[PDB]
């Protein structure tokens, strides 16, 4: 007779990518979720931003012989080099109004699409292993200024996905 | 020829909102973790609580202008007011029988729905940017009274969730 | 006109159990983090091993009739009782060839899954509330041998995870 | 039937590394937690600093044979030399203008990521097994002169982390 | 090969603050940890106090135009003026039905979040640096009554905390 | 605009307890800090000792008709009654093979967890206020015999903590 | 019921050492409390110093076949051989430009991290129990010379401390 249908299954998916790089991005920063705060009404309609969250993008297992290291901000939701932040995705709650922009942790603002240099940690000629990149962002009107909430900006949510692309390499 | 996929990447998810309050919640008290206790036997078959644990939401960046403050408990997977605990979730090893009670610092009990007042702090009539609103939680019985594991309670886990909604604005 | 979305929130995730003990593990201890030292070349090339570290588990507000309590040291991964440490977990980090051993605050080794026995302390036949279980651990070598970095271990960081399973019962 | 989910569980999670220094960091030094001063106005106005405070890092168990010692002090928020201070991390009541500034225990400056060194104490030619590095902090205005609240400096909190890593050889 | 993880590392978190005030607070007196007695049950049915104790709380660097001082006593898990004591944490032993009564060094009772005055010490119209605010605090029952345990209160542990605004200004 | 977060600020963490004890503990005598001496090399082989220190714990407003005090010894290290002395804490300087033993001020041995009786001092029937309990303690070899470095004995520093738990009574 | 949590506790946390010297360091000298004098106008602006106080440290219980003392004195809060005095702590009221100058009782300079002979002082061939280091120490200007308040030296409090270590043993 057709053997029985009661077997039990557990279902693994594995994930990963080859690449050229010479530095691992840590694979617990493959994907981040970086909590900004509130952009509550009296922050809006006085400067129009929301204080800053600092975060970080781990490099590890760098190669002993690294010598350049640049990563490139490219926005995940739009093209071009025509804006200064990023796009919130659209949706049933979206915010509209606002923008995500990201800046160096000395606050130096960071493009899109325009790559930034690292420099490498080196100890006697060899780099070490892990090695990081500093950053902030918050939440600010699309205008870089005061805003009143339904003139310009409405409430509800801002979800906004940024895409940083490494290239370490031995420059000669 | 085709360009090879040979790119590392790390994915920055970034979140926040926009609001009509005056008052930020704290970035860090956005998603709290409480951990009450475990309802062990003896207690269990005492009086049918846990003791009970306090906790904080921390307000900050208040406008100097704000004059009325008020917060709603309201749950997360139950509807209407007729219930005065928070309904744990279910799932594979849940625990039924019992519920999660919020009160506040003084043991006032917090209904479910029903709006509270916080009491701003101010100097020369200018609330101070950080305010605190206290509570306290312990895990009993549903019916409110020492109950044995087996005719009503059931060992587990109990994870339940509430959601605060904080209104701060000027009366005038 | 539909509703705007421009609530603040917070979101208050309590969670907990129901167990069939008569003594609670104290609220601050159901999570311990123990850091262990560096297993320096010194002393890894010395002996395989660094200082012991001690740190403790509190059992509060017993039941007055508890006659009787023990204790299992479990892995969190791995299975059987064919080894005496606990296997680290893996990643981009990890150091290999070295385990996790635990002691009695004595020196008498703590088996994987092999009961322990607690005495009671007692005040005229009531047991106290509050009673404490004193351990021991340190890092090791997998062959309980002086080794050096190259040969069998690697640099790296060492995380381990056991599990107390804690069993308070009245024999009669 | 299915067997119940009743048992009293504590979770320790053990940490460490293994290194290739000669020396260990003592336990309680792998995670400072210095707490510099408040820089009130009118030491803000003055000079724009605070009275510098002192701590230190001991190092335990070196080898007898320890020749050489060094420590870099690198900030793990900021890369590059282009600063002097640590750059402080940001948040909803973090302050700008401000950074904190590291230092000899005689008053040294020390730049970051440029080698320091350690002379080892000996008692006929062994190295003794405790052995500390002195040093200094204090929160300053970036520019390294008074100012104001309000044209350069803003109030709120200072948080920064530096990391200190040691390196113990012998030199032959 | 990618270089190897054996950097031995401390870390060093410093922290601080800027303000608007004249005056710091002694580094050590930014965290007091301040150690009531122990209300016997002889002492709780006869008054239903114990006896109360002195702290100091020292500022220091005052400006020499520092002309007016406040401070306000505020509790950190409670809100409004309706109570006179601190209110204690909740917790696995916590003691119900007491509370945390703070008083001037002479007997005058301190109320939550009422300002109260200090006088400035000064030689020759300059005020001096050091300032010292004398206090008192004892575990008092919360009806200011005698009561046994059991019928009110309970035994345990008295964890409360308050927090002192200290406003140093030049009124002109 | 929103409130600017220049406060400054002092945090007072008052603690106690509620007991159900007739008499007080000293609230200096709560935390003892007793320094014993250095067991040299020569008193270490000679007979395995250092001469023994006096201390005292003293009790304080003693109720009127206290009959009967006792009190306990409980290591915070160690379980059951199997040793005669407290177990040393684990570190990185810890020494092996040592312990401290305790006895009474003439000499006579106090074992751990048995009860031993304080003659209360009365004037007329009544209780005096103030009652003391004298000790005396030493750092010994755990084998209560001659022990060289090396052989048994390891040079290193000794911690030790133990407990006193004092249950005055009014017997009748 | 669970037990309550009503017990009057005292904690006795001893401490010592085990050694490899033949002699004891008296129990009160372990931490010596030298109080030196005020460095006063009129001798800071005539000399730059203040008149050197004389203090001792006591060796107890030697052993009767000791031969060789010697002892080093080590700042903890510097390194190196450079600096003849111990540089202060600093802190909120620390001064600048001072130091502490430690010399032998008949004026002769004990330099840091060199080794000083002590003399045992035998009847018949055998050193008697007690034998005592004789020494001094004054505040003076780091230049060695006169130096004026508010040029190169600031007013306020100064907070030194040096380790001996002793070394005591038998030579054949």
């Amino acid at each position: 007779a057709p053997a029985a249908n009661d077997s039990s299954q557990a279902t693994l998916n594995f994930s990963g990518r080859v690449t050229s790089s010479l530095c691992q991005v840590k694979t617990d920063d493959l994907v981040k979720n970086i909590s900004l705060g509130e952009v509550s009404k009296s922050a809006l309609e006085a400067t129009g931003k929301s204080p800053a969250q600092s975060f970080q993008v781990n490099l590890i297992n760098c190669d002993s012989l690294t010598d350049d290291i640049s990563y490139v901000l490219a926005d995940a939701n739009n093209n071009g080099t025509t804006t200064a932040y990023l796009v919130p995705k659209s949706g049933d709650t979206a915010a509209t109004g606002v923008g995500v922009f990201v800046e160096t942790s000395k606050g130096t603002p960071v493009n899109i699409g325009s790559d930034q240099k690292l420099d490498v940690v080196a100890n006697k000629g060899n780099a070490l292993s892990e090695q990081v990149i500093p950053l902030r962002a918050y939440i600010g009107t699309q205008t870089r200024a005061a805003g009143a909430i339904g003139t310009d900006v409405t409430a509800g949510t801002v979800d906004a996905t940024g895409v940083l692309t490494i290239r370490a390499a031995d420059a000669t």
